[PDB]
């Protein structure tokens, strides 16, 4: 099996304080089974984020070393990590989750009959073949139980079969005899040959009894490193007495709590267990696939999410036909007299507005799955192009395509809006871009944050501040010279005079006039063009169409935005 | 000391699934030291919550019962109970919580010196003298650590000498030489002769060597009563073999794991430890203050919670002058023409819809305070009436009057409105009106609830159903007479319609006119009355003040249903 071996690491972070969060830390790891305790504040999950490379190399001041040799660049996608919080899909099934994994860490070269083999031998090892094809679980479906998620999140890293496993925190959030059951699990894949490396958090001394190798960790000093076994006769000779009837992990850390750490520190300086792992370390010292595949699996991921999460895709289907029907339940029949013009702008307005508030549920999208496209960005599944096209693609583009459809098609026939053929294609048209820029505006803000809050607040702020230069609420032309070139920035302005350009041509709003008043009387607003004019908007086509090439800038604008904020993320 | 004695107790609850969660159950409590030990799934807090009478006497159907009688109406009153996550004032500083807490549940004929004094007398036994002035602390505050918050818990309860005291989970959400620090706090408490009751979770060894009587639980089954060193001796007597350099704790949930529940409460039924139990059971078996007082201190603390959350409070106000000064650039110095109509209208629709949205944020308001309104009122600081009118007189009235009287002194004269002197009072009390109205409908949805996020979005929704109805968007008289009954449920209809009534009086909009086109052309709209009929609004000042009584019912009727949501909730 591999031996990783790492020697003199020195780490520190910028907070910009600098600190070091690892002093002086060397050890060698076995095949078999390693653990790594200590407390929360100590270096314990710092050092095996850093053996797995998954912090960033800057602040790394030493060589780990695997098998006689630095660690590859391939090697993030040839050693599995398996996160603390599990990362599993919750509404796909536990054999769909390891087709995924199946699908993007190994070659495009094997059969799918190699893969599913694959998938069959790796979930016989985890004994989740009486739960093979269930759901991994939600909040609206119940599900598979904590202790198989965890086994699901082992299995996703064990197909593209590992040297190394390492496992962040393979203990906390469950119960006891489950942690027990995940443990002896892994005490027979270590059996094996393959090479595991795991953190875990105050475990019990049916735990502790399994472990082949132990690095205890405390302020970022390394307080010992040898075989398990061996370390409490190390902490009896050191002075330390152990009373009967007591865990000894429990007893590691209440040698580090105080009933000092450069104290203890230097202890392990005089050991045998410190000359002999020199000893050691001196003499060992001295993508893979396309881009349309991966397009396709995130794509396939993501749109099997929205099928099995019913209730935040078919809500907003419903909260639409409920508020087409009203909406022609209100505005039923609109006439063309004195009220014409005050309804038709009222609506208008309202179905504008609508789409862009209606707009604000995709920051869920990229803030949701965040910490799943760390991992899986990191582990190597996907570029960030491919899994930002494919989940535009799959969340983004049907569930904006459906409510504009299913508003134009309601809101129009009972409204009794312009009865022509094309005037309800551009409607429809338009209220899909304004749809799609509103939302991409919610993406551009909402990308690479981890709150949802904030971000649905700044998209709130931004969409009051727009309606009130769309043009029902002031007009236009009296906003002062300083101040009226920020209506270009808003969204419902485009959409809602693009409507307006498209329902008010042909209109007459005075009835039975037939010039009584000689054009009457300058004051009358009776055709729909003088009604368009005064609002500053142009009579001519491209009256119209500037809009739509407005709104698809903007959309072109935001989604590069949203790229980029996903593109240059951090990572570690 | 206080014995507490519980013989044969049953219980069970109503999921409607009827289920049993503690079965048969009796043990008696002496002074000293007491432990409840389990599962979470277990019946250990529950057990906890029905010695402390905080679950209802509907399902409980077994004596519990106090050194030879059974437990008084006054004894909530008398015996603390502490909270697992802390209900501590996260902005009042320690000396003030217990400035409170002695305000309330002691007597109001005790000098103010007794009281300091008493204060004094428990902060100096919990160790708290050194931090005794400084802020407990919030997100935004830096405060006093977490062990020294659950000691100001413990101190809070500690204020009226309880006879008996409880404590739900006293270890977890804390580190290991903290929680040792906390039960030896524990221990020296009872040495002194009150009873300390409380549950746990997974303790350590140097926690379970302090225990003076045990109470294992299991599946709503009891698994053993008696002293605490006795319990792995009988465990060992019973069958099951401990080994060495393990946790007896975790031995005593590894039992229950099972490396059997009916099999294993029947072995205690055949015990030594439970014929001693019965011997001795069938042995002994065979407000406080006024309510000004209580308006007074629940105001006070709100208040200063209201200051010392600085956030909140203070970006609230920010956002109203920038926004003011936002209304007031955009539509400065509205004009008497074809434009004025649109202007006014838009700008006194988008004042009051903003009066509307931003009373959105009092939904948090009982909702933040909820487990705290909870714990305190079975505890008996104060009636439901005296908490709402307190929180209403703190947290409602200020945060609402200040904003409306921040809108109207700067978007009325930058506007250029009705210069009259009467007119800006009653855009002003309009304004205020409003915001009363909606953040008390607020209220009435937020309350008794948990979650934040269902009733902000159930606030947003009837709102924009209400601004559909509000006027400008809609014509009023245009809406079918089946549906046009709606209009009076919406109250930006009656803020905005007051506002329209107040402002369209005098007002001309046709410049040079003079009767050029003899009462120009019926198609005009040139004077304000002759808008303001159209729109379906009164001339008459019955038509101004009939809706502010219609606003001020709203509030007594949306304030009503808060408090009887606040009043028949369930409590336990
Ligand atoms: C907003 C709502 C609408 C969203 C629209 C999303 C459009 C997705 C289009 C998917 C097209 C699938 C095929 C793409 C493709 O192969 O394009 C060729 C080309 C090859 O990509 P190279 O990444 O850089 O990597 C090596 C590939 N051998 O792809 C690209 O350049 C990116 C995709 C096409 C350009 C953008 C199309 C819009
Ligand atoms: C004249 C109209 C007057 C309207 C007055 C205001 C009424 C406001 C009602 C809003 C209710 C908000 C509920 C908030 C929590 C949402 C919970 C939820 O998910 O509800 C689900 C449920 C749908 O469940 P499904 O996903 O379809 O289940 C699968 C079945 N095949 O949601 C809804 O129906 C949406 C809420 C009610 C619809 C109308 C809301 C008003 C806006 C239009
Ligand atoms: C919406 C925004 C505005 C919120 C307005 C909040 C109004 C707060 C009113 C504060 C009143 C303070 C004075 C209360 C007072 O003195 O109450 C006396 C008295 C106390 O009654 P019991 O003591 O406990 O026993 C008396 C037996 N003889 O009566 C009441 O409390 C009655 C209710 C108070 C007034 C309600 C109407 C306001
Ligand atoms: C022409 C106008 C164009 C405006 C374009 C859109 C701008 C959007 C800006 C909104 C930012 C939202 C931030 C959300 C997180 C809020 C965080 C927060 O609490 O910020 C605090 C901070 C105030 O801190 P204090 O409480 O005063 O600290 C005490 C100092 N004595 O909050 C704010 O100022 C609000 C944020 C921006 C202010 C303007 C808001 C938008 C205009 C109205
Ligand atoms: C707060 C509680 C009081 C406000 C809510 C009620 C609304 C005010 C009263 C309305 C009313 O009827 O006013 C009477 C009368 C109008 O006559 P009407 O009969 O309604 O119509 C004329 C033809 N018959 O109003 C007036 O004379 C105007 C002055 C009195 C009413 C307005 C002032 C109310 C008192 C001030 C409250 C200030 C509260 C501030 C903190 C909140
Ligand atoms: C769809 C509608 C009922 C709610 C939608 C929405 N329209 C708005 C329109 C506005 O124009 C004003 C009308 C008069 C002048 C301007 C203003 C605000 C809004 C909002 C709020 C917004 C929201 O707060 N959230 C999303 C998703 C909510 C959701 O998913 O709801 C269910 C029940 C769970 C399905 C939304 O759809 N609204
Ligand atoms: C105050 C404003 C900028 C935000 C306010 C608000 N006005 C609205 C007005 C609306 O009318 C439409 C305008 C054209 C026709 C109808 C519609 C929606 C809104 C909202 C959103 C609402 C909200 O989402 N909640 C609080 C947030 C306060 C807050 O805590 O945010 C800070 C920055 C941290 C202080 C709020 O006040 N707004
Ligand atoms: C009438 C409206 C709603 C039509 C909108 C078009 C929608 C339904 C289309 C457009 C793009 C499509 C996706 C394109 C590619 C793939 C990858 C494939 O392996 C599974 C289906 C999936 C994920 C498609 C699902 C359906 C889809 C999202
Ligand atoms: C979004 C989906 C569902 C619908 C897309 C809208 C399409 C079909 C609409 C929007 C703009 C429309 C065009 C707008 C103007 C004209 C000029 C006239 O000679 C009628 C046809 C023609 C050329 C229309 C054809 C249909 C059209 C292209
Ligand atoms: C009429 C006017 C006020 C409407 C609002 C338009 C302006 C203020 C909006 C529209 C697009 C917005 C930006 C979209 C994307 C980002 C990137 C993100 O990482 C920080 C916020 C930031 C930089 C937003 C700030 C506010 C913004 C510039
Ligand atoms: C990050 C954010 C701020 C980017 C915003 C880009 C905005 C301001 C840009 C992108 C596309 C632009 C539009 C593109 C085309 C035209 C047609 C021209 O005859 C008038 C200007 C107008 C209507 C532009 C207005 C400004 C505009 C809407
Ligand atoms: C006119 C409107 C409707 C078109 C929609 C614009 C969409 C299709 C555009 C706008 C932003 C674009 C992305 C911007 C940047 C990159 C990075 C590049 O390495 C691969 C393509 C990719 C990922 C683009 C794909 C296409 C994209 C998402
Ligand atoms: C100009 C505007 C904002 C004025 C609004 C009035 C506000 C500031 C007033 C009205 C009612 C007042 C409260 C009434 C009673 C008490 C109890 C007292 O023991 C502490 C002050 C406290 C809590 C007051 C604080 C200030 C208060 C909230
Ligand atoms: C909320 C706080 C800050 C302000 C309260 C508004 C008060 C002061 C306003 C609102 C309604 C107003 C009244 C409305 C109408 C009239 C009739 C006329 O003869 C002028 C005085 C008089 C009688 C006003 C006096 C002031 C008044 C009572
Ligand atoms: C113009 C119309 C549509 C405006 C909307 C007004 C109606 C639908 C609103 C206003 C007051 C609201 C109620 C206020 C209080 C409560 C009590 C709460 O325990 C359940 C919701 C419930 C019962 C609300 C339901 C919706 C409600 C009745
Ligand atoms: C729980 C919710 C639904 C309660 C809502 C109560 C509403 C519908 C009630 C309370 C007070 C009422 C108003 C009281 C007085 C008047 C004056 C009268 O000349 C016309 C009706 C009008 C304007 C009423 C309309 C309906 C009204 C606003
Ligand atoms: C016209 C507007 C501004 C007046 C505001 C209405 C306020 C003051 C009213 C409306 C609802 C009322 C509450 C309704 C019920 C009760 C229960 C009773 O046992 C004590 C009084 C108490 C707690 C009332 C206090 C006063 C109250 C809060």
């Amino acid at each position: 099996g591999a031996v990783l071996s790492f020697h003199n690491i020195c780490y520190r972070v910028k907070l910009p304080v600098e600190k070091e969060i690892l002093s002086n830390i060397n050890g060698i790891m076995k095949p078999g089974l390693n653990a790594i305790l200590g407390p929360t504040g100590g270096g314990k999950s710092s050092l095996l984020d850093v053996l797995a490379a998954r912090k960033d190399p800057s602040g790394l001041s030493g060589d780990v070393l695997i098998n006689g040799a630095p660690r590859p660049a391939n090697f993030k996608c040839n050693s599995g990590y398996v996160v603390q919080d599990d990362v599993v899909m919750g509404t796909l099934t536990v054999r769909e989750n390891l087709q995924f994994s199946a699908a993007l860490r190994l070659a495009t070269t094997m059969t799918n009959h190699e893969k599913n083999e694959r998938i069959n031998r790796v979930i016989q090892e985890l004994g989740l073949d009486k739960v093979a094809d269930s759901k991994v679980g939600t909040q609206f479906i119940r599900g598979v139980s904590g202790g198989e998620r965890k086994r699901t999140s082992i299995g996703m890293e064990l197909i593209t079969d590992p040297s190394i496993l390492f496992l962040d925190e393979p203990t906390t959030g469950l119960d006891s005899s489950t942690a027990n059951a995940v443990l002896l699990l892994l005490k027979r894949m270590s059996k094996q040959g393959r090479t595991i490396i795991f953190s875990i958090h105050q475990p019990r001394y049916s735990i502790f009894k399994l472990f082949d190798s132990l690095t205890l960790l405390a302020s970022g000093r390394l307080m010992f490193h040898g075989p398990a076994q061996e370390a409490l006769g190390y902490f009896e000779s050191a002075g330390y007495h152990c009373e009967a009837y007591n865990n000894p992990a429990d007893f590691f850390l209440d040698i580090i709590n105080g009933d000092l750490i450069e104290k203890l520190a230097e202890i392990y300086v005089n050991s045998s267990f410190y000359k002999e792992t020199k000893a050691e370390l001196h003499q060992l010292s001295g993508y893979t696939t396309s881009f349309c595949h991966q397009l396709r699996w995130v794509s396939k991921r993501s749109f099997k999410n929205l099928l099995g999460n019913p209730q935040a895709s078919i809500a907003q289907i419903i909260v639409t036909v409920v508020l087409g029907l009203v909406i022609g339940a209100i505005y039923f029949g609109l006439k063309n007299d004195s009220t014409g013009i005050q309804n038709r702008a009222g609506v208008l307005f309202f179905l504008t507005t609508n789409q862009c508030f209606s707009s604000v549920s995709a920051v869920e999208l990229f803030v949701v799955e965040k910490k799943l496209f760390i991992h899986e960005y990191i582990s190597g599944y996907y570029r960030v192009s491919s899994y930002f096209l494919g989940k535009l693609l799959s969340d983004l583009l049907p569930m904006r395509m459906l409510p504009s459809i299913i508003f134009t098609c309601i809101v129009y026939f009972m409204l009794g809006l312009k009865p022509k053929a094309d005037a309800f294609f551009v409607m429809m048209f338009t209220l899909m871009m304004v749809a799609y820029s509103a939302s991409s505006m919610a993406l551009a803000i909402a990308a690479g944050q981890s709150v949802v809050s904030v971000a649905t607040l700044l998209m709130t702020i931004c969409f009051v501040f727009m309606m009130i230069f769309s043009g029902l609420l002031v007009n236009l032309t009296t906003i002062a010279s300083w101040l009226s070139w920020l209506q270009y920035f808003s969204i419902p302005r485009y959409g809602f005079t693009a409507l307006q350009h498209n329902e008010f041509l042909g209109q007459n709003f005075c009835p039975g006039l037939n010039a009584t008043g000689n054009n009457p009387c300058n004051y009358a607003t009776c055709t729909g063009e003088e009604y368009l004019v005064k609002q500053g908007i142009d009579l001519s086509p491209w009256g119209l169409w500037k809009n739509h090439v407005a709104l698809a800038c903007m959309i072109v604008i935001f989604l590069t935005i949203a790229y980029l904020k996903l593109l240059f993320l951090k990572k570690y």
